[PDB]
């Protein structure tokens, strides 16, 4: 199965699904909602 970690310092982590390839987590400073998760691009 994938992997999905975070909790870092400025919100920040590791992911690591086989679905996609670069994986990792992200934090959203927007105003339409805001918060820091996991995400692949």
């Amino acid at each position: 199965g994938c992997t999905r970690t975070c909790g870092g310092p400025k919100c920040t982590g590791t992911c690591t699904c086989t679905n996609s390839s670069k994986c990792g987590c992200r934090y959203n400073v927007h105003p339409s909602g805001w918060g820091c998760g996991c995400a692949c691009s």
